[PDB]
This record gives structure tokens, sequence and C-alpha cells, in this order.
DNA sequence: AAAA
């Protein structure tokens, strides 16, 4: 019987169910721009557990014993059976407020916030909204306009490869023992992405040092001429902290979101100038104390979905508080030790789902 | 105030 969480199914890239789910994702979608997060939590859960089906649906007597399909939802792929289509997506799909969201969020340092303010103000294209005179950019918007086109292509595995290169050649120059992790999509096998994430970590730095590696790197890549856009997070992390009770649990660990310059002639692909010989490449580094690298690497891993669910689970099933820090087990009043994902996994009484299997 |  299949499982309500995605942390007991195993979901790889092979999706039968595109039909069905993509319909889905963007109906969640929309409820999550109209502020229905009970609606868009439904859709996302059934978009979820169609995505680990080891078969496509095509009648709805297939839909017979699997969870989180209520009545709204059996609407929905009772009409992509009927036609290939679903009207209710396609209705989304050429809804003005949504297609603004869509647009307006698509670059970087555009939140649902600001949209919603320049759709209200009547702008629908990005042309009248750079081109705009009374306007006032955030250095966030600045740079998603400035590098719009190579943030909104699809990064490539060759690049995310040539990205981690850089990451490690950085990183090992200042802490030589450091530990450098591709995290995201691309570590549950996707073949693109809109960023590049890397989870970093060192056995013998001290708390200093550890607070001082990502000022260093981004520094060095500012001298040569690489950065194109840093914000540095300061951690907040508390050691002797319960973990998060929160549905979506926040991550404390030092962090920075950048742009880095990707230099074409570090790329190793097929296609290897035609433009300006570089693209530019959102980049996410975390650095987090060696002893939580397992719960760290787990959270930034995901998907989105995987993780909710694994956190729901904890809590509902096992009494215990799982976030990107740590493991509390409320019955036993002790925190959790892992060195490995593996150990996190048999903590909470799961069988291991690998990171590829991971793609809720 | 509003970037996974
Ligand atoms: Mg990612
Ligand atoms: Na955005």
């Amino acid at each position: 019987k299949i499982s309500q969480y995605a942390c007991q199914r195993r979901t790889t890239l092979n999706n039968y169910n595109q039909l069905f789910t993509d319909a889905l994702d963007i109906l969640a979608e929309n409820d999550e721009l109209r502020e229905n997060e009970g609606s868009c939590l439904a859709f996302m859960r059934a978009s979820s557990v169609l995505k680990s089906l080891p078969f496509p649906i095509t009648s709805m007597k297939d839909t017979e014993g699997i969870p989180c399909l209520g009545d709204k939802v059996k609407s929905i792929i009772e009409g992509i059976i009927e036609d290939g289509e679903s009207s209710e997506a396609k209705a989304v799909l050429n809804d003005e407020r949504y297609k603004s969201f869509k647009l307006f969020t698509s670059v970087f340092g555009v939140g649902l916030k600001t949209a919603e303010k320049w759709f209200r103000m009547g702008f629908r294209t990005l042309s009248k909204i750079q081109s705009d005179k009374s306007l006032r950019f955030t250095q966030m918007q600045k740079a998603g306009f400035l590098y719009y086109e190579d943030l909104v292509s699809c990064v490539n595995r060759p690049e995310a490869e040539a990205v981690s290169m850089l990451v490690k050649e950085a990183v090992v120059t200042f802490l030589p023992d450091a530990l450098v992790t591709m995290t995201g999509g691309f570590r549950r096998g996707k073949m693109t992405g809109h960023d590049v994430d890397f989870l970093i970590t060192s056995p013998e730095a001290t708390e200093d040092e550890e607070q001082q590696l990502l000022h260093k790197v981004t520094d060095f890549w500012k001298q040569q001429g690489l950065l194109l856009y840093c914000d540095i997070l300061e951690s907040t992390f508390e050691k002797f902290k319960q973990p998060s009770r929160k549905v979506d649990a926040l991550d404390h660990f030092q962090k920075c979101f950048l742009i880095l310059k990707l230099d074409h002639g570090r790329v190793h692909s097929e296609k290897s100038q035609e433009g300006k010989g570089w693209k530019a490449i959102r980049v996410d580094l975390v650095m987090c104390p060696y002893d939580r690298r397992a719960f760290a690497l787990l959270g930034w891993t995901g998907s989105r979905q995987f993780e909710r669910d694994l956190r729901r689970y904890a809590t509902h099933e096992r009494k215990m508080m799982l976030d990107n820090h740590a493991l509390y087990d409320r019955t036993k009043r002790v925190f959790l030790e892992a060195e490995s994902e593996e150990e996190i996994f048999a903590h909470l009484g799961l069988d291991y789902i690998e990171p590829w299997e991971r793609n809720a």
C-alpha cells in the first residue's frame, strides 16, 4: 500500500504521469499566488504521489488505492483522461494575474509582494518594467535584470560541474580539509536547474575559521572579477536549541546567494566563443558545523515535498523533531547524532531513500 | 521589507 508520505516512497525522474502532474503543479502554484494554502497543499500531495508511480494512469480505475487523491483532484485527472488536457490548468495559464506573477518572479530579486505591486500598477511586461523612469529597483533586482537571459536559461550538468570545480578550488585555498558537496536537484539526478547549491563543512576548522570562509572565498572571486552578485547571510545557528516545529523549517546556517561569471573555457560539454564567452550562474553556498553535516545535507538535497513529508512523518509518526540542524527525540528527551543520511533514516525508522529517489 |  502506497504511503501518504513522500519519505516512504521512491520517486525517480522517469515520471510516467507528467500530463497529470504538470497540471496539478500549475493548480498548486496558482493556489499559492491566491494565498489558498489548503488547496495548494492538497494539489502538491496529489502531484507528489502520482510522480512516484511506476506506470501511467490511463483510466480512473488505475487511481484505486492511491492516497492523497481527493474528489477535486480526481475530477482533474478525469478531465485529462477525457481529451489529454486539463481545462482547469489551461484557464490558470491564460489568467492575467497568474501570467504576470510567473513572468515577474522569474527575475532574481522579485518575489510575491513586488510582483503583486507591479501588477496593480498596470505592468504586464518586463520591457515596460525595466524601461520605466519612476520605478526604483533593489540591488538584487538590478542584477536580476542585467543577467536575466543567462539566469532564465537552464544550468546544465557540464555547467554545474564547472561551478563545482570553481567552488572546490576557492574553498581548499583557505580550508584544505573542507568537504564540498553539490546538493539540490543535481544531487537528485536532474539534468538541469535554475541554480547550483553546495554544502561546505570542515572537520578541523575553528568557529571563527568556519565564519570567515564564505567571506574569503567571495573576496577571492571579487578580485578575479567573477563575483557578479553577493549576499552573505550570517549564521543564527544555536547549538543547543530544539529543532523547528514549523511545517516549512528555516535554515539558520551561514549562507550566501551569488551570481558567478562562468567562462565558457571552464565548461567541458558537447558544444565546446558564440557570444560574450561567459554565462551568469546563480550559486548558493552553505557552511555548517562538522557534526551537523548529515542534517544539513539531508535538508539541502530536497526535494521540497520530500523535506516537508520527512518533517511531518518525524512529528506525527515518531514524536521526533527534525530540521536542517538536528534531530530531537521527545520521548527519549535526547538529541540523536548522525554521521550520514542513512543514520538519520535509521533513527526515524525509515528505509533509506537514495538522493535520486527523493524527486517527490 | 522583501534569497533554498
Ligand atoms: Mg537546486
Ligand atoms: Na524571483
